[PDB]
RNA sequence: AGAUGGUAAGGGCCCACGGUGGAUGCCUCGGCACCCGAGCCGAUGAAGGACGUGGCUACCUGCGAUAAGCCAGGGGG
């Protein structure tokens, strides 16, 4: 997404505990599956949202992997 | 009576223009040689692979369910 929103996403993710982080990823993964459904019926005009959520999930798992590895 | 020509189904030689074919010249993202530099990787799972991976994705490249990418530092504008 926008570069400032990535930065804010990383500040907030880093204030989350591993349990919060897992629960967020589980939520964003659900929304990603919702995006794939929508895109498969031709309903996702804004297809950039699929990639954005995928990288979001990557950042969150990266920070989750950070917090179990200081 | 005598004699000499017009005939071209087709063919031959030459001239013109085309078709085919891809020589020659020019060209080079490639290659060759020499020199110099530099020289190990791997159970912390190598080399090399299979299968995946993009909103649309046959192949190649990249990457690995965090999947043409994730975090940070440096360069750059
Ligand atoms: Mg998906
Ligand atoms: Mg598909
Ligand atoms: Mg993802
Ligand atoms: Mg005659
Ligand atoms: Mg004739
Ligand atoms: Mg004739
Ligand atoms: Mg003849
Ligand atoms: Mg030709
Ligand atoms: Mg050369
Ligand atoms: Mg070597
Ligand atoms: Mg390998
Ligand atoms: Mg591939
Ligand atoms: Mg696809
Ligand atoms: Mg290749
Ligand atoms: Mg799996
Ligand atoms: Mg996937
Ligand atoms: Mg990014
Ligand atoms: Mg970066
Ligand atoms: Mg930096
Ligand atoms: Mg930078």
């Amino acid at each position: 997404m926008k570069l400032s929103e990535v930065r804010k996403q990383l500040e907030e993710a880093r204030k989350l505990s591993p349990v919060e982080l897992e629960k967020l990823v589980r939520e964003k993964k659900r929304e990603l599956m919702e995006l794939r459904f929508q895109a498969s019926i031709g309903q996702l005009s804004q297809n950039h949202k699929i990639r954005d959520l995928k990288r979001q999930i990557a950042r969150l798992l990266t920070v989750l992997n950070e917090k179990r590895r200081q």
